[PDB]
């Protein structure tokens, strides 16, 4: 397809970082990381591939705004503050400082609030998931539809835990949650990459997915590439704010209000 | 190269397997999988694979014994009988027939009973984990090594849950099990196939594994990978005979250790 030039921008964006992060893991693997010095290698490679992403994309618009993982939030001015591109240059650092091969960019653009474009960049299997408001989503060029199956039964669920200690309190939440879907499904995965489990939503890899503790950088681009694949996004009480709140489900039309309904009684206040 | 004649054979005839589950997978992308059809396909591609293998093996050692995932076990004669090809020709088959890009060929080769040599053959990422006894092990050539992590904090850990009906009433102890996890871990994975869960315990990918309801031609390979890696394996009471158990721990030394000693207390009362 002929991609809007602002998605163009992006996709490259991506895969320049994604090739640094390349390099950067083939090295890893031949050598012993410290796990002192695993957590300043990780710091590492996020701020070079976030240099290279935030480059590409002012070169082609300097009064853009910019959320990235590693640099926080810096505004825009003129019409070019009603964009803002939320960047995680590397979801996934458990998986690459470990060397699991599934990691990814994450580029989204959001104009005056909206999602309106998102690149999903896994580059060790070369997979480049794309999309623009109304324009459909695609794997390396073709049209991405989200899955048919009608129900719970049979399905592919994708989740992923925050192993961090402020969510230690949310564990039985959790695994209440997980305990009730295992009747149904066919399986439920962990890889450890929220915007490769929503890609995977959107090309139809998984039927449905959720997971609390996210930040926005690791759930804006995925949601669009599921939206525009034909899919639904929502937070756990099944309302738009995910982004801001952490908390999101998405899936196909059918999977995804069942999973919503599983999910309800097992929701903390704090969740809700 | 440095390989063994029968290594080199075992791993000629998984690169094979994996190129025709690979093209299969590209075709089920693109096209509709009717699910009453998914039983139907994975057969077919699972047979063709297995065929694949066998006849690769058989052109090389007629009279060894063979044991595959499809098809029965076919006993050996005169000193080819003390040989037996244990093959999962494409494990990780949920994940298959979704399209989610992650599963492996596995074929060890058991020297009476012992193992002797073993592929691990990840067909998207091209990864060809080998290793023979007494000869390391090795990802694309380059020698592996578990990794040195002292205990559990920071660990990465793969498991997988059960999903069959008659596993349904093991539930609770791994949710028991996951619990005791959570607070030193780093993270805990299920990716959905168990023989490159051990191929990355012996990479150095992941510190330990667990999971029971696995079958012989899930773990044989995978073992003897840890094995020359430098790690440990072992069933759930740390003797070896997970093989014909179907439940085993894998690690490098201390994590080994460790994660046996946090699941003794939640072993059903089969285990003593």
């Amino acid at each position: 397809g002929s991609m809007q030039p602002m998605l163009n921008i992006a996709l490259r964006a991506a895969r320049s970082a994604g090739e640094l992060i390349f390099r950067s893991i083939e090295r890893l693997d031949v050598i012993s990381v410290n796990e002192k010095d695993a957590k300043d290698y990780v710091t590492e490679v996020d701020r070079a591939a976030e240099q290279t992403i935030v480059a590409a994309l002012r070169k082609a618009y300097p009064t853009h705004a910019i959320m990235g993982e590693e640099g926080g939030l810096i505004e825009g001015s003129g019409e070019g503050a009603d964009y803002l591109w939320v960047i995680d240059p590397l979801d996934g650092t458990t998986n690459f400082i470990h060397g699991v091969p599934h990691f990814a960019v994450s580029i989204a653009c959001k104009y005056k609030g909206r999602l309106e474009h998102a690149v999903v960049l896994d580059p060790v299997r070369q997979e480049e998931f794309t999309a623009s408001r109304g324009r459909g989503a695609a794997l390396n060029g073709r049209r991405l539809r989200v899955s048919g199956r009608k129900s719970l039964e049979g399905a592919l669920l994708g989740t992923g835990f925050p192993f961090r200690d402020n969510q230690i309190d949310n564990l039985d939440n959790y695994l209440n949650m997980f305990r009730s879907l295992v009747g149904q499904t066919a399986g439920i995965r962990r890889a450890g990459a929220a915007s490769l489990d929503l890609a995977y939503v959107a090309a139809g890899r998984y039927d449905a997915f959720w997971e609390f503790g996210l930040s926005e950088w690791d759930m804006a681009a995925g949601a669009l590439l599921v939206q525009e694949a034909g899919g639904l996004v929502s937070d756990f009480t099944g309302s738009h704010e995910f982004l801001e709140k952490g908390h999101i489900v998405a899936g196909n039309t059918k999977c995804f209000k069942a999973l919503l309904t599983t999910i309800q009684p097992h929701l903390p206040p704090s969740l809700k």
